[PDB]
């Protein structure tokens, strides 16, 4: 029973200009966290997003999401003048945010080139030089994507798709301004996050980052390093990621993400992963990795297959990779997302390296006392993270409302065994958060929607649903001291303060 933190993607922060940003409201959430006894702030992947707006399908495994840039500081410097397009409240309007914030950032870039001090123009220069190894490909990637009507890289003219030496240099020369712009967006993002990170550290708060084990097909790194992935000559994946048919899905899941050529990454001492983790550790203190099981083995699906039925398991060099990580960083600040159908082999790898696993209370009541998500079954070392629900789950109140008769009843009886009782429906989220903090899990993390006991409309992501995801936002003044105080109380009572 060491500590607890809260889960809130930066986009959910309240504030003007269409979305949560790395500014004052963000710093405000830090104070809230501090005064609430919280010691962790978990977020979703922070890279640039494409269609669907999912943080797990980023245009780059290294880049930073421009949408998170707080335009206010840039306004205070005279680089740009802002006028609101009519953004709504409590939700992100991505369509509108795209049409507005990009030109907004572009305009602010012109202000910078004409009013930036030497120390500013110099810093921007150092940044471009130091992050060049990935920044160069990223900036050109985005630029070329705009220049081609948003077409995916493997749909661009042969010369550019195959990254021919000449074509690249020419494009890189006749679009140096757009390329500089994108680099500018990155410069702001990392500098703004950096400030926020130091802030959190001074308050004694650690950041729990996130990253999908597999990258997106249409992204800077796949374009610039196709040797690391199973692609044909046209740049199209010959096999895609996914999971096999299980008790639930009768056809399994076909994600479409490109699969790694593990043999190639190994011959290079897993350079990609080390670089990927090094860059994440610049932003986070702990890094959760989605679909951890992939390091043990992954389900390879023929690209020509419409479902996941035709796949097969393929072992991945997990042991070697983590051994390498251990030596590279002298530690392994990884957080294993081991939800779903896991095997003894996956647990073996996870445990063998002392990596903490996950526990989701919303999944603990559809069976009997042997459910590994029920608190009494948590490993004695308590090296695990308990959640009421994650971003992919409905809010706890929303889950409760639709849960089966068995789950609802078992929930009550189980809570009772722990001296926890509830009357009102809106009380459920707190009963579970309480159960979480009372457990052996050294760390408990809760999404803010549960702290506010919001219903299903505040659900961050609904797997399978083709819209309305990643949009939920706290409304101004919605979260209040009242909530922080109640959390502090619960944390003190369980010894997590
Ligand atoms: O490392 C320490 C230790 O575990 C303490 O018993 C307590 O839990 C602290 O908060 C921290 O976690
Ligand atoms: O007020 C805002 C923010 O909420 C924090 O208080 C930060 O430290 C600054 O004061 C900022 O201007």
């Amino acid at each position: 029973p060491c500590a607890y933190g809260l889960l809130l993607h930066p986009t959910s922060l309240p504030g003007p200009w269409g979305v949560g940003v790395l500014g004052e409201e963000a710093r405000g959430f830090l104070r809230f966290l501090k005064e609430a006894g919280a010691r962790y702030w978990q977020v979703l992947p922070l890279g640039p997003t494409g269609y669907g707006d999912s943080p797990y399908q980023s245009f780059s495994a290294f880049a930073g999401n421009p949408y998170l840039i707080d335009l206010r500081p840039l306004v205070d410097r005279g680089f740009v003048r802002l006028e609101d397009p009519g953004f709504p409240e409590g939700r992100v309007d991505y369509g509108l945010l795209y049409a507005w914030k990009w030109p907004a950032l572009r305009a602010a870039f012109q202000g910078f080139r004409q009013k930036a001090s030497p120390e500013e123009k110099e810093d921007f220069a150092r940044f471009q030089e130091e992050e060049a190894w990935w920044l160069r490909d990223y900036a050109l990637f985005m630029t070329l994507k705009s220049h081609h009507g948003g077409l995916p890289w493997n749909a661009w003219p042969l010369a550019l798709r195959t990254r021919e030496e000449r074509a690249l240099k020419e494009a890189e020369a006749s679009l140096a301004e757009e390329i500089a712009f994108h680099a500018f967006t990155q410069w702001l993002f990392f500098r703004q996050w950096g400030a926020l990170k130091e802030e959190a550290e001074a308050l004694g708060i650690a950041f729990i980052g996130d990253m999908p084990i597999f990258v997106a097909e249409d992204s800077a790194e796949v374009w610039a390093h196709p040797e690391w992935f199973h692609l044909d000559e046209e740049g199209r994946p010959t096999v895609v990621a996914g999971v096999p048919p299980d008790y639930f899905s009768e056809t399994g899941q076909r994600w479409g993400n490109p699969l790694y050529r593990w043999e190639v990454l190994e011959e290079e001492g897993f350079s990609f992963w080390i670089a990927r983790l090094r860059k994440a550790l610049e932003l986070f203190h702990l890094v959760r990795i989605d679909h951890f099981r992939g390091f043990e083995a992954y389900w390879e699906i023929p690209a020509s297959c419409p479902t996941a039925v035709e796949g097969r398991w393929v072992k991945a060099p997990g042991e070697k990779l983590f051994a390498r990580i251990q030596e590279a960083f002298g530690r392994i600040p990884i957080l294993a997302e081991d939800l779903g159908v896991i095997t003894p082999e996956v647990e073996a790898l996870r445990d063998r390296f002392g990596l903490p696993g996950m526990k989701v209370l919303q999944f603990a009541f559809d069976n009997g006392m042997e459910n590994p998500f029920l608190p009494h079954n948590y490993p004695e070392h308590g090296r695990v993270v308990v959640y009421t629900g994650t971003h992919d789950n409905d809010t706890t109140l929303g889950w409760y409302r639709t849960a089966t008769p068995h789950e609802r009843d078992f929930l009550k009886r189980y809570l009772a065994d722990w001296g926890i009782t509830f009357r009102e429906e809106a009380e459920v989220p707190w009963a579970l958060m309480r159960l979480g903090m009372a457990s052996r899990a050294r760390l408990a993390v809760y999404p803010v929607q549960d702290v506010l006991a919001l219903g299903s409309e505040a659900r961050m992501n609904y797997p399978g649903r083709p819209s309305g995801n990643w949009a939920w936002r706290l409304r101004p003044g919605e979260i209040k001291e009242e909530h922080g105080e109640r959390l502090l109380s619960l944390a003190e009572a369980t010894g997590r303060v």
